[PDB]
């Protein structure tokens, strides 16, 4: 359960949980 958001010019996976 991991998203792919680009800040910034800067990609990376976000996954939820601890």
């Amino acid at each position: 359960q991991c998203r792919r958001l680009c800040y910034k010019q800067r990609c990376v996976t976000y996954c939820r949980g601890r």
